[PDB]
């Protein structure tokens, strides 16, 4: 049909972008910041779901802070306090990027060039897939010593948007393994309502309380006043300041097991599912503040400072990769009628 369809063209006047269409969606991803999705839209319901660059924003602005827009990918997720961590007798110590808490946070595959790997239209669907290739010449090899490939493939059509992220070992040595995406999303999300229209229900298991580094406690806690209206009629996001750390579990729906998250505005009969598959077992919601017309969902594999808490594997969700093993997960993103 006339709806499918895949197009490199140049976005900021010289990079490269690739818009992608099928099944009335349409996206828009930037392989050379983190290979990100940062428009993904239904122009006939007039619905965008992620939070999208302004035409006046710099690239250089952009490529500095792409984690509040669209679907940054994160390696490691959130905090690592005081950027170190072991792994058997082997030591890990990144420089500081987050200065006033004095950790390693979210990582550099999110501002660094991704190459693509692939672009197909076949049935009704389009396919795009980037690469990020981790080599022993990258300056950042020397604090974190093991040859990697990171992949994103996207796959839109009806059904939406499928992210499906993946990560290989190409070294000789065990690779520890935190994966999450810090994404931005529109609320609202349709022209003529208003950011109170929205409601944001979350999967949660467990309540994790941070200290004054926002780094985890080990503490964790039933969902208490408004934390549980993310599992009943959701929490209106834009009405205060909101950063919180949740364990996930699955929830039935409509006879169906579901984990995930999900922006519902009534006004508009219209809502926004973000279904993040059982390898994402932990979630930061931050607002921002409540006032900028967005809100980021973010799941992640592990805990926030996974490798440095005193839980076990099977709780803190940290991993741990062997030579060419791999591990990946996979997101939807879909709009649907209430």
């Amino acid at each position: 049909n006339k709806d499918l369809w895949i197009k490199e063209e140049i976005i900021w006047s010289e990079h490269k972008c690739i818009r992608f269409a099928a099944g009335g969606y349409e996206a828009l991803i930037i392989p050379d910041v983190g290979g990100n999705v940062v428009e993904l839209k239904d122009t006939n319901k007039g619905v965008t779901i992620l939070r999208t660059p302004k035409k006046d924003l710099k690239f250089e602005d952009f490529k500095n802070r792409p984690q509040v827009y669209g679907l940054p990918v994160l390696f490691p997720p959130n905090r690592i306090d005081d950027g170190t961590f072991k792994l058997g007798d082997k030591t890990y110590k990144f420089p500081i990027n987050e200065a006033k808490n004095n950790n390693y946070i979210h990582g550099f595959i999110k501002n660094s060039k991704w190459t693509v790997h692939k672009k197909k239209i076949d049935q009704d669907k389009a396919l795009v897939e980037v690469v990020f290739d981790f080599t022993k010449e990258n300056e950042a090899y020397k604090y974190f010593s093991h040859e990697f490939q990171f992949k994103l493939s996207y796959e839109l059509s009806s059904k939406g948007l499928k992210q499906t992220t993946s990560v290989v070992n190409l070294s000789s040595e065990e690779m520890p393994l935190s994966v999450g995406y810090h994404s931005a999303f529109n609320v609202p999300f349709i022209e003529g309502s208003e950011d109170s229209n929205c409601r944001v229900k979350i999967s949660i298991d467990k309540f994790w309380k941070q200290d004054s580094r926002n780094l985890p406690t080990g503490e964790s806690f039933a969902p208490t006043g408004e934390q549980k209206e993310y599992l009943e009629n959701g929490v209106a996001v834009a009405s205060h300041p909101i950063e919180s750390l949740f364990s996930l579990k699955d929830i039935d729906v409509n006879g169906k097991t579901f984990r995930g998250a999900c922006i519902e505005d009534a006004s508009k009969n219209t809502r926004v599912v973000y279904e993040m598959s059982s390898e994402y077992k932990y979630l930061v919601i931050w607002n921002d503040m409540g006032d900028k017309k967005y809100a980021c969902i973010e799941p992640q594999t592990s805990i926030i400072n996974s490798p440095n808490v005193k839980l076990d594997r099977s709780v803190s969700g940290f991993k741990t990769l062997k030579p060419n093993e791999s591990w990946s997960g996979v997101c939807k993103l879909y709009i649907e009628n209430m």
